């Protein structure tokens, strides 16, 4: 049967929304995604891309109206749609990195995210993050284990808002599980502003801080080295006190050398989220939505097997205004920020 | 060449459209009631398919002037006289068409209105008023309406306008232009790139065009970007599809930047030459991609007889969630009541 509601995270009242397909609407949905794996070369090809917006219109009408609710709701940690179909023996083993990872077998389940994904927003990639592939692979990568990386396992992958450092950064990441079979977690937190003071809520709003691109970062690219060595100055909390923006990065984020006083109030931050962090689990099927103007996140410390029974989700990067990223893109069409 | 998109509605797609606009009036209030906008971007996907097709190519079109849809169903007889003031123009009859061009528009991006434009309404009216003839808003007749980007001053000024011409027995031309950076030379687009003009909000934002009983405090944001306007840029985005933003009576070069003032006197006699006219039907409903295209009105004689031009206008954000600290609370359309 379909369900839909709220779970409540600390003060965060509608921090998950949470979507159960009915079995019909999950076969509605697969059924749409295999439609689209016939008639389109790829799930991130021009010619799907063109469609993909009006496809999406396709889903199950009640899921469509729960996904609109939660595209508005400017306090949404996660959107959760939990019990898509995954035929496991279909998808086959994990692969062991993710150039091997654009299987034929799991083609429609890169079709099926990118059509959720088109209710919030249009899809876009990165040309320095898997070869400029709009959906990706998070899997574990033997020789990555302890890296700061989605293909890392055995350490922490530490919180941090998605390419914390770009003014194009996504509004929302998207994560569809196709197999989870020991629950590991993607973990969120958002700001309480009632569980910090104030003045240092104030400091934060100020454009007092260096946020550098992560490792995993030509007129783009002579902004990339101008960003690392010469840093903005920028706010980390952001727009309507009531529904602040926020931005920061665990391992990427300084004050403004000499502001002693936004030094401590990044340390009171990065102390409040990592007390505050909170975990979402999917299973195979279950796909989530962070709202990254929102929240930041990461992965808990597993145990990767590398025998192909592996942790395996596709993941992929929305944002609410395609056209504001043009001058970081191609053509009008191309995705990939930072391609040209 | 595809910089109008046309989609000219068969008897079947304008029948389904005006049915859905039907139904919406049957549910709800008003075309911009809290309840219907929440629910609007679900029910614009019930649209015809062809048209929410040809409405998508024209969304990813980043070159786009003008979408088009032709030949919408309107009872005339059913609508009655055009209303005297835009205060009377929330009539029974027209709000069907407020509904569809909500409908039309969420397909496109997310709705809003402003505090300090027809009292915050979001589907706002264009039709002649006596005594605003010879005005620079949309009320105005014998006076071209002078081209401009909708909201130019504003940093949440919107990605598209929607206009739904009810009635035009004149066949009364919108006008339009776009920049060709080509045709202009990297020279004044250079120029035309730098924080280096002042865009003083148009006159539809004054108290003179609102109803005397709204807050002085709506206004104290606009008098503030009339008085000390920032510096800001004309073009913005990738030199190959640059953005324009631009207002033939709001816009001057900042003090003492000669090379400004005269690169925008190119942009004037450039924008003002190719200015072309696309002219709204009973039933046509144009977005203009408010981030490509300047746009005005011929002038024209009204009648004020209850016969005259009457259009629906809405204002439409690609990423609503930007303009938040200009909202009241998270549902808000209203620009400007923060
Ligand atoms: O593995 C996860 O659950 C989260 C992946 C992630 O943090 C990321 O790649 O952005
Ligand atoms: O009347 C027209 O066709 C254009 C109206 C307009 O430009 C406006 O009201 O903003
Ligand atoms: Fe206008």
């Amino acid at each position: 049967h379909h369900s839909s509601g709220l779970v409540p995270r600390g003060s965060h009242m509608t921090a998950i929304r949470e979507i159960r397909l009915s079995e019909p609407e999950s076969a509605q949905a697969a059924l749409l995604a295999l439609e689209c794996a016939q008639r389109y070369a790829e799930p991130d090809s021009a010619d799907f891309l063109a469609d993909a917006a009006v496809l999406a219109h396709d889903l199950p009408r009640a899921v469509r109206r729960e996904v609109e609710r939660a595209r508005l709701d400017d306090r949404l940690h996660a959107l959760v749609v939990r019990g898509n179909d995954v035929d496991q023996d279909a998808l086959g083993p994990t692969p062991p990195h993710w150039r091997q990872a654009r299987t034929a077998a799991s083609r429609r389940y890169g079709f099926l995210l990118v059509l959720y994904a088109s209710l919030l927003g249009d899809v876009v990639g990165w040309a320095t993050q898997q070869d400029g592939r709009v959906v990706t692979d998070v899997l574990p990568i033997e020789g990555q284990e302890d890296s700061q990386v989605g293909s890392s396992s055995s350490v922490e992958l530490g919180w941090h808002t998605e390419d914390a450092f770009s003014p194009y950064r996504a509004d929302y990441v998207g994560l569809f599980s196709l197999r989870n079979p020991d629950s590991v977690a993607t973990t969120v937190a958002g700001l309480d502003p009632d569980l910090v003071g104030p003045a240092v809520v104030d400091v934060l709003f100020g454009e007092r801080f260096h946020i550098r691109p992560d490792n995993s970062h030509s007129d783009y690219f002579a902004g990339i080295v101008e960003a690392v060595e010469n840093p903005r100055a920028v706010s980390i909390l952001r727009g309507h006190r009531d529904a602040p923006q926020l931005c920061v990065d665990s391992y990427f984020t300084t004050a403004v050398d000499g502001d002693a006083e936004a030094a401590g109030a990044l340390d009171t931050l990065i102390k409040h989220l990592g007390g505050a962090l909170y975990e979402v689990v999917l299973g195979p099927g279950d796909v989530a939505f962070l709202d990254n103007r929102n929240v930041v996140h990461g992965r808990r410390p597993f145990r990767a097997r590398f025998d192909g029974t592996d942790r395996w989700l596709k993941r992929i990067n929305v944002t609410a205004d395609l056209r504001k990223s043009r001058a970081a893109r191609r053509d009008a069409q191309a995705r990939v920020l930072g391609e040209a």
